[PDB]
């Protein structure tokens, strides 16, 4: 559980991530890869690519890392309330993608990076704090989900 306060604190940095959805999008995708390079083996649409210069021109890398971000707006926006919003994207993702809840901590660790790296001044121990307990929130209910969907996990 969030506080009314800590959900502010993430809608509040949130809203300087939607101002910017495509950079902020990019450099995730960007960060998860270079991390986590097993990770774009799953994106049969641009597995191919390389090169950082290669990445920065990629329509489909950065249509995930908007459409990634997006999807997680309106999920914070529900502040834990987001059964709806999370039943869709744990179909996809466990029967479809098949992209397991440890690259879905990845990918988190990557938004984390992002949002320090671009925004030092606003985000700091307290919002980072809020931030990681509404990422583990949803890793948590899709995680459930998941199992539901015999997908392990
Ligand atoms: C906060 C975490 C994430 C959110 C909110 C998210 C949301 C979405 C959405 C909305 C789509 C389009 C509709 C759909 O298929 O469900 C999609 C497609 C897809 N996703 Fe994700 N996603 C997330 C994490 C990731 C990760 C980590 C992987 C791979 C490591 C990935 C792999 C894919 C693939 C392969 C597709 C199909 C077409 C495409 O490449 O865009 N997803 N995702």
């Amino acid at each position: 559980v969030l506080s009314e306060g800590e959900w502010q604190l993430v809608l509040h940095v949130w809203a300087k991530v939607e101002a910017d959805v495509a950079g902020h999008g990019q450099d995730i995708e960007i960060r998860l890869f270079k991390s986590h390079p097993e990770t774009l083996e799953k994106h049969d649409r641009f597995k191919h690519l390389k090169t950082e210069a290669e990445m920065k021109a990629s329509e489909d890398l950065k249509k995930h890392g908007v459409t990634v971000l997006t999807a997680l707006g309106a999920i914070l926006k529900k502040k834990g309330h987001h059964e709806a919003e999370l039943k869709p994207l744990a179909q996809s993702h466990a029967t479809k993608h098949k992209i397991p809840i440890k690259y879905l901590e990845f990918i988190s660790e990557a938004i984390i990076h992002v949002l320090h790296s671009r925004h030092p001044g606003d985000f700091g121990a307290d919002a980072q704090g809020a931030m990681n307990k509404a990422l583990e929130l949803f890793r948590k209910d899709i995680a459930a989900k998941y199992k539901e969907l015999g997908y392990q996990g």
